[PDB]
C-alpha cells in the first residue's frame, strides 16, 4: 500500500542536477553553505558530493536515504572510501517537501542541519578547509538555489 498525494511540477527556469559548479572563491571555516531545494513525491534518494576542485578530493559526502530512511555520511580521500555509518534518531527528509541543508564550518568539524534541526555531525576529515571550491550535487531532488554567506552571530 503506497500512493501519492502531491504532484510534481516542472516548468521554471532554475538549476538542475547533476549540479556541478565552482564558487568564485574557496570556501572554508566561518563560511556557511546552504542548499535550498525540494524533494520529489516519487524521489528515491539524493546526495551531496563536496570536493575541492583543486585536487578533486571529496572532503564530505552526505548521501541521505528515504526508502529505508538511513542517513549515510562518509568521505572520499586518495581514491578511498572511509567507513559509512548509519544511526539517526529520526529522518526529517520527506518526498515532496521543502528541506534546507545548512553547512557551517567552525574549524572543528563539519556540521549539517536540516530545516534548522541538527541531525548528525562529522569531524573535519579534510585538513585543508580553504581548498573546497567545487560543489557537486546529484540525486532525484529539485534544486531551487544555493546560497553562501558568512553568517553573523546574533543572540
Amino acid at each position: 500500500g503506497s500512493s501519492g498525494s502531491s504532484g510534481p511540477k516542472s516548468g521554471t527556469p532554475q538549476l538542475s542536477l547533476p549540479f556541478a559548479a565552482r564558487l568564485n572563491t574557496p570556501m572554508g571555516p566561518g563560511r556557511t553553505v546552504v542548499v535550498k531545494g525540494e524533494v520529489n513525491a516519487n524521489a528515491k534518494s539524493f546526495n551531496v558530493d563536496l570536493l575541492a576542485g583543486k585536487s578533486k578530493d571529496i572532503a564530505l559526502h552526505l548521501n541521505p536515504r528515504l526508502n529505508i530512511k538511513a542517513f549515510v555520511r562518509n568521505s572520499f580521500l586518495q581514491e578511498s572510501w572511509g567507513e559509512e555509518e548509519r544511526n539517526i534518531t529520526s529522518f526529517p527528509f520527506s518526498p515532496g517537501m521543502y528541506f534546507e541543508m545548512i553547512i557551517y564550518c567552525d574549524v572543528r568539524e563539519f556540521k549539517v542541519a536540516v530545516n534548522g534541526v541538527h541531525s548528525l555531525e562529522y569531524k573535519h576529515r579534510f585538513k585543508e578547509l580553504s581548498s573546497i571550491d567545487t560543489l557537486e550535487i546529484n540525486g532525484d531532488i529539485h534544486l531551487l538555489e544555493v546560497r553562501s554567506w558568512s553568517g553573523p552571530s546574533s543572540g
